């Protein structure tokens, strides 16, 4: 029972951390897409 | 024995599936950083 109350309290904690890092995946995404767009516009001008 | 075997098989995921953002992000500002650098060595040659 001792290692079932040892799981579940930090368990049942950690979950309400999960959801920044889901968050921060989601924020740090916009700023790859947005350099690569901002990557490629500028050697489709750089070539031409 | 059920819930004690039970509790740490999801207990022994969230450890993971942390670790699993945790190389994500890194992963990514690591991708960044690199994929920006030669965003601006490009810009510099747009100038000149």
């Amino acid at each position: 029972t001792a290692i079932a109350n040892a799981a579940e309290k930090k368990a049942k904690a950690i979950d309400k951390i999960i959801g920044e890092w889901k968050l921060k995946v989601d924020d740090l995404a916009a700023e790859l897409d947005a350099s690569q767009k901002e990557c490629r516009n500028y050697s489709t001008e750089l070539f031409r």
